[PDB]
């Protein structure tokens, strides 16, 4: 069950490229390699994107792929950023997403390998609103990964909220592969 | 010069409304009225939005049409909210723009005539990063009309903000109508 192909346009010129179809903008962009830059998202759907329409798509490692490709993520080398994996467990159940590179309001993100591995999506502010400030992730590239949603700002999987009290977190509670 | 129809889709179904194409997912549902929810837009262009993939297109009050027309905003009274005018100065100028109806993180709206009229879009942070955290319009709807771009959250043109202290303001430098 492919995505229908009438409906997508796809176009690389020169250093920026664009996966679309009627829901999904998909924007990679090179500055000293070619890299996923931001996508919007009308809503999220399950299907599979088309070959035809896609874009750099030989010997692609799915695990690579930023956008799920069972949320017709392309199964292009587009798709990727270094330092992440799949974000299977992203904040997928909204409408509106917008995906991008950049800090969270009023966060900080440190790399260092004394952080917890990869889970789910978490929001920046707590079940009550507070603000967690401080982040980590053990090998992800900065800016971090950025989900917004209508009600929050949620960071890549890869990217662990620090706690020093004790704190109720707002967690994505899908996983694109069920 | 009509946006080009063979990559739109516009879609109601029973009480929710979509007009799209490639960069465009507009989104109107109905509740006791008809209105506006949420727009998503991975790039803003000029064209018009052609006849032939517009709901609700009769007798249409340019005016009142959230999106503005100039910018492929649908010419369909999908396209509005109680309380609101033609934002053509919104923060327009941005790449991968969320417009919905919610209030900025940490703000506050009052609806009240001790107000100054409809003004550029304004940005919820001072150029050195200060929250505003007070807004009052003289006759807009609640929940608020919001812009989300990469870098901040702005309100619709009827929204001001409430300052106390010499403050500077960043704001939308476009106009959809030139």
């Amino acid at each position: 069950d492919e995505c229908d192909g009438a409906i997508i346009g796809t176009a690389v010129k020169g250093h920026v490229a664009v996966h679309s179809d009627l829901s999904y903008w998909i924007e990679s962009r090179y500055n000293d390699t070619w890299k996923l830059e931001r996508a919007v998202f009308g809503e999220v759907k399950s299907c599979t994107w088309p070959e035809t329409h896609t874009l750099w798509g030989d010997d692609v490692e799915e695990s690579e792929l930023i956008i799920p490709h069972t949320i017709a993520g392309p199964k292009s080398k587009h798709n990727r950023r270094e330092g992440y994996k799949t974000q299977n467990q992203g904040p997928w159940d909204e409408n509106g997403i917008v995906l991008d590179f950049d800090y969270c309001p009023g966060t900080k993100v440190t790399i260092t390998e004394d952080c917890s591995k990869r889970g789910p999506s978490v929001r920046t502010t707590t079940d009550s609103g507070k603000l967690i400030t401080d982040w980590c992730c053990r090998s992800c590239s900065l800016p971090p990964l950025r989900f917004r949603t209508e009600n929050g700002c949620w960071y890549g999987m890869e990217i662990r909220p620090v706690m020093h009290d004790e704190t109720t977190l707002v967690r994505s509670q899908v996983d694109a592969f069920k």
